[PDB]
């Protein structure tokens, strides 16, 4: 079990790690069929996307999938700041796999 | 897969773009019978709904729908800066189907 | 489809718009079984609820009474002012039908 | 339908009413098997329990439940001052029924 | 029924108490499939996670579990003093199985 962002996102080739460290700049929310998804920019031009629920998600990820939303949207509301994004970067725009939060 | 609402509202038909840049006015929400639906307005006088859920909605629009519902209520009460809106125009009011909030 | 709360209430019988422009005073919550409701009050003495579910609602509803006590909790905990709510009149309370916020 | 929580909780057989008018001094929340609950105290040692989930519930009462570990939460979390509890006594810790914030 | 996070910990085996008395310093989230956790660490180095649900994990610790990850998002964006921790030692991260906070 990864004891941290970085172990997690070693478990996966074609992730990525983005330190950010900064709050989101924009937080976007879609409900349009087939584009229920979220997309959050960083004012160094950073975009990255919550990928669309679909057919290879299992279903405790779809509902991991609900929780990554609620926990951008907050993020964006408090002005939290990011410290690290891992996302999967053979998709546009790359898909948020896990998020850590830290001072 | 669209990297900003813009791009995501161009993808259908019969969305249009608001453009805001200003916090909600007026957040207001009901359980009665058939309007079980959320509207809210700016003081420019646009007027917005998320729909009351039905048939037309499809898998994980369900979420999706309750998702903007809270997202509008947390948008007003934080008075967060909402930048643009697609919206289904075919509907009176018109129906949100994505929001973006910049600072 | 009704554009503001005031529209909402007139396609109903036995409601009627109380406007109180005013922060809530109390919120009370039961989880006892029968009585799963919430109740309001506000500085003026005016008492409100939020009916148990029962067989008087239709299926479309059961969310929307769910999101109603969210509502009034957080609006109580943020002391955000309430403009309105249409209110079944037959009722003892008076049982919430919708609220608008406005400030 | 009572207007009040003292009145709520003499609708039932084993109740009784804790006037704190003070906010909560700790929260405690378990997710071990068979101890899914959660435990409040205030400063005067008063100690509170939301039960596990079990047969003594009707369905109806799930879900206020779970709303009730939601509001202790965000109670303590906003300082938010509990006017009065009502509590079964035939529990220990006494198991919460009911609870009233009051400004 | 225990009355405090010590003594329920004590009802289970291969627990051990963390007394942290300090805010968390780093909160974690992967949405990635069968990895659908959230890992929190302490400024004195201490890290620990909220086990991805399954098998050790009836029904009723399927929602808990879940409701400890929103607690701890919460607790950390509110800057919420922790207490005590819960947790197994026989796991790495040491998992959580309870959390005291006390203010």
């Amino acid at each position: 079990t990864p004891q941290n962002i970085t172990d997690l996102c070693a478990e996966y080739h074609n992730t990525q790690i983005h330190t950010l460290n900064d709050k989101i700049f924009s937080y976007t929310e879609s409900l349009a069929g087939k584009r229920e998804m979220a997309i959050i920019t960083f004012k160094n031009g950073a975009t990255f996307q919550v990928e669309v629920p679909g057919s290879q998600h299992i279903d405790s990820q779809k509902k991991a999938i609900e929780r990554m939303k609620d926990t951008l949207r907050i993020a964006y509301l408090t002005e939290a700041k990011v410290e690290k994004l891992c996302v999967w970067n053979n998709k546009t725009p790359h898909a948020i796999a896990a998020i850590s939060m830290a001072n």
